[PDB]
């Protein structure tokens, strides 16, 4: 149904749990099944979002959501509606052409905020069960949104 923390190891991270370096293409292997998993499914909750981060740059982020946009979810991770205002091809304020809604136009900037522009190959062991992030991401509640 929705994605989890679990989960993410189990069909992301598996291979790599006992790498102690990873190649370039590994790294870009994980972030590809990565941005699958986030199309497919929503993300479940706050400390699976805190999670993410780790693996996302600022920019991988924002093609997250236009990538969610093209199979009709809104932009924000956690959300399981639709953006507001879906882009019809045979055709021919803005936010709402990304997210449902401006509440979540606003998480989600939150969120892609704080997010690091160090490349993931550069994030030494973040592959590992071990690592510890170089800060908590803080996640807006909707109701301040
Ligand atoms: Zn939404």
């Amino acid at each position: 149904f929705m994605a989890t923390i679990e989960e993410i190891k189990e069909v992301v991270l598996k291979p790599y749990t006992n790498h102690r370096q990873l190649t370039i293409r590994e790294v870009e292997t994980i972030s590809i099944n990565l941005i699958d998993l986030l199309i497919t499914k929503d993300v479940k909750d706050a400390r699976t979002m805190k999670y993410i981060s780790r693996f996302l740059t600022k920019q991988d982020y924002a093609d997250l959501v236009q990538e969610r946009n093209l199979v009709k979810r809104c932009g924000y991770p956690l959300c399981s509606k639709s953006q507001a205002r879906v882009r019809d091809p045979f055709a021919d304020y803005a936010y709402l052409t990304e997210y449902c809604t401006k509440a979540h136009f606003r998480c989600s900037q939150f969120y892609q905020f704080q997010l690091s522009d160090e490349a993931l190959f550069a994030r030494v062991g973040v592959h590992l069960d071990d690592y510890e992030p170089p800060s908590e991401i803080q996640l807006l509640e909707e109701v301040l949104a």
